[PDB]
């Protein structure tokens, strides 16, 4: 695919479906999935797969049903391990449009539990477990049992008001979901959901929460350093 939206194909990038999966790390994958939307053409979303051990972790389905289906054969393919857990970054149809099919093959969900109650509002399947946080934005870690490397981080309203993201431990990456857009972007996107007051601060909060983190990724850019953060923030102190 040539997406509008998103990432082009580049070497060392596996087709596997419709789908695209990249090697960030010896046990990290990107997934990419692609919705066509009319006129405006393909928009890339970005999600990560995680190998733990014995165990397989995704953060956030595909665009539909079908997509994340094939993300679970992907990974009987190239990891052959069970997926013990998904973590979904907030209710829009690229993060959680694939619930169904985690649910479908007894895989365990989890989101904000404000993702959650927003979910049938916004045409999505609610995850079996919801995520609460302290008012630092760390993950109450009873509410995260078992999760491993994934440290959810909720960093206040930007993108809407319930977007998390996760770091990966013993890894140089954290992954920003759609709050974040790469350092050329040229803008934050739609703004129908989001909290255009706070954008800013909640971007320099996951900065400020992964500050080791040296490969950002997100929903809708290739991989970037920690610039696309700070331009991030930079681009939503316009909007103030
Ligand atoms: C089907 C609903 O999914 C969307 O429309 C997204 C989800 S974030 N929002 C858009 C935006 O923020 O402009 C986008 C093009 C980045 S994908
Ligand atoms: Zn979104
Ligand atoms: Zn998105």
């Amino acid at each position: 695919i040539r997406p509008t939206i998103g990432q082009q194909m580049e070497t060392g990038d596996q087709r596997f479906g419709d789908l695209v999966f990249r090697q960030l790390a010896p046990n990290v994958w990107q997934h990419t999935s692609y919705l066509d939307m009319p006129g405006f053409g393909a928009v890339a979303s970005n999600g990560l797969i995680v190998r733990d051990g014995g165990r397989v972790l995704v953060v956030d389905t595909a665009w539909t049903d079908d997509q994340t289906a094939q993300i679970l054969n992907w990974i009987k393919q190239e990891i052959n391990l069970p997926v013990a857990l998904a973590v979904v970054t907030h209710a829009h149809q690229d993060k959680m449009g694939g619930m169904d099919a985690l649910h479908a093959a007894g895989i365990a969900t989890y989101a904000n539990a404000l993702s959650n109650q927003l979910a049938p509002q916004e045409g999505m399947v609610a995850a079996q477990h919801s995520l609460t946080f302290a008012a630092n934005g760390w993950v109450e870690p009873a509410t995260a049992p078992n999760f491993g490397p994934l440290k959810v981080f909720y960093p206040g309203p930007g993108h809407t008001s319930d977007n998390i993201t996760v770091g990966i431990d013993g890894t140089d990456i954290a992954f920003g979901g759609c709050l974040i857009k790469d350092s050329k972007a040229k803008s934050l996107g739609n703004l129908g959901d989001a909290d255009t007051e706070h954008y800013a601060a909640s971007a320099r909060a996951f900065g400020a929460a992964f500050p080791k983190a040296s490969m950002i990724v997100m929903s809708h850019s290739a991989p970037d350093s920690r610039a696309a953060i700070t331009h991030t923030a930079r681009m939503a102190d316009k909007l103030r």
